[PDB]
């Protein structure tokens, strides 16, 4: 029983960061293999002209107390890749992944090269990120695991004025509108992750909070105008499908689990809470809450 | 900007763990240096569970009953002991990945990191706090017994609870690393219920000084409080009382944001009689109280918004 907002184990991925310094800017960089991956406003804009101007020991790399030697630079959109002579011998089986919104992953936030913390966390429908980022922080990434190989999909960049986060692929393409530079820049109006409270509804029935269920069903195109009114995303036919198996499990099909979610729109929750939490909760995935409610090891 | 539930990067104790089979029963184990450390109930069948006698099933074992895996190895138990509910196996191996450690016992209130593991592999973090009833409100399922909780400030691991029990309320309740119980629980399947449980004031006023280094005010007020007055309120809606401790230990938060700690405490008596109008505070609808003082210190600013 219970139900956290839980993160993967963060072992393989602490064993990556490196501090990346470049004149009087200091930030987080991903060491895999014998390259290091990093935000390219370290070298901060027209980065190709601040780039040529630079040589290998311009950039100063620190894993732990070792200085790693720099024998190569290049650019890939946004992210600065460091060639240097020592591959990681701690690198785990990775990949780059790009992920959608509504996806969730794990962030180990850094500063200096060391981990201070780790939490779990959902790409908004408007790209941005609800983190808990300090200066000091960019080059921390976003991950999940499956079975041993850790999926690398984010790098945190910036934070806008509203005090949300945007960062990049490790491949170095922006989520979202962004540019990595200091100019106007505002976060869209966010939406809530229908398919998201869905799975956090069938999660509570699981650990025994039954009390919004109701009699009702509904249509998916009556659910979808219901969704419009309340900055809900829209729920699609590949949701419901993706929710077949927490359906199963509880009996409860999409459609009559959707009628609950318009009636607790509709009318509020009325002083109750479900998974003790007065909001309707949208960081969990489908995937989180078979996982969670099922005990995957790493 | 921002404030999130943050756990610990859970790696230094990731390469602790392992599992520790005795028959039938399997579960999770924390190998530190040459020795094991466990829940002793790896010894029991679910018989055994009523009355146990601990003493009676363990000295008709020998050292290689017990199976320990770590990884894909097997370790060897060379000795065995029992310290109150705690199984401690020598093995014939230190644990090379041992990181610095201590073993400490927290109060309730304390927050702590807990990396849930199954079958000596971990699979997820979390953060919680130890409640006033000292049970923890965490997610775990059957095999989970022997994941612990922690701390790691500076680059010392400090374990400060090893789980050994849900409650018929789905709550959690374990030890130290010496063995010894947090809160009135036995290593039974007894009937045993979690006390009725408390609001940690010291932590959600805390979070009420994280709000306002964020830039938060609108819950703020005008008035002040005595601190008998404010205890004689805070009771009333199931609230810890609030000691001079908790306030000395306010200090540095009052400091950085400039309000005195009994005025944030009017303003949490305003806010218990008022609700939230719609609002949030920090992302909330309710108001929270598992970040410590600590907590938000290590995680806030030290410049106020
Ligand atoms: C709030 N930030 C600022 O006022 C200045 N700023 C610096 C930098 C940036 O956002 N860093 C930070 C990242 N995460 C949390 C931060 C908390 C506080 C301060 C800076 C943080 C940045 C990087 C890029 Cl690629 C583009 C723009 C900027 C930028 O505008
Ligand atoms: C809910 N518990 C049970 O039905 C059976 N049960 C087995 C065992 C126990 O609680 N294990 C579990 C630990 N954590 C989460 C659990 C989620 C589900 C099931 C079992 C969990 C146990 C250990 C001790 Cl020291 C004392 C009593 C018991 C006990 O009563
Ligand atoms: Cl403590």
């Amino acid at each position: 029983s219970g139900f956290r907002k839980m993160a993967f184990p963060s072992g393989k991925v602490e064993g990556c960061m490196v501090q990346v310094t470049c004149g009087t800017t200091t930030l987080n960089g991903l060491w895999l293999d014998d390259v290091v991956y990093c935000p390219r406003h370290v070298i901060c804009p027209n980065y190709e002209d601040l780039l040529i101007r630079k040589s290998n020991h311009n950039f100063l790399v620190q894993a732990g107390n070792v200085q790693l030697r720099v024998i190569g630079h290049s650019m890939q959109n946004c992210v600065l890749k460091l060639k240097v002579d020592t591959a990681n011998p701690k690198t785990p089986k990775y990949k780059f992944v790009r992920i959608q919104p509504g996806q969730t992953f794990s962030v180990l936030a850094c500063y200096n090269g060391s981990p201070s913390g780790v939490y779990q966390c959902a790409m908004r429908p408007n790209f941005t990120i609800k983190g808990s980022f300090l200066n000091g922080s960019c080059g921390s990434v976003g991950f999940n695991i499956d079975y041993d190989c850790v999926s690398f999909c984010y790098m945190h960049h910036m934070e806008l004025p509203t005090g949300v986060h945007a960062g990049t692929d490790l491949e170095g393409n922006f989520y979202g509108p962004f540019v990595d530079r200091q100019t106007a820049q505002a976060a869209g109006t966010d939406t809530t992750i229908t398919v998201n409270v869905l799975a956090w509804l069938y999660a509570a029935v699981i650990n025994g909070d039954r009390w919004f269920l109701n009699r009702f069903t509904t249509t998916l195109n009556d659910f979808n105008l219901v969704a419009m009114k309340y900055n809900y995303e829209p729920l699609t036919q590949d949701h419901v499908d993706i929710l077949g198996p927490l359906s199963a499990q509880t009996g409860i099909a999409v459609l009559d689990m959707c009628a609950s979610l318009k009636e607790l729109l509709q009318n509020g929750m009325n002083g109750r809470t479900i998974l003790g939490s007065a909001l309707l909760e949208d960081e969990f995935t489908p995937f989180d809450v078979v996982r969670q409610c099922s005990g995957v090891t790493f």
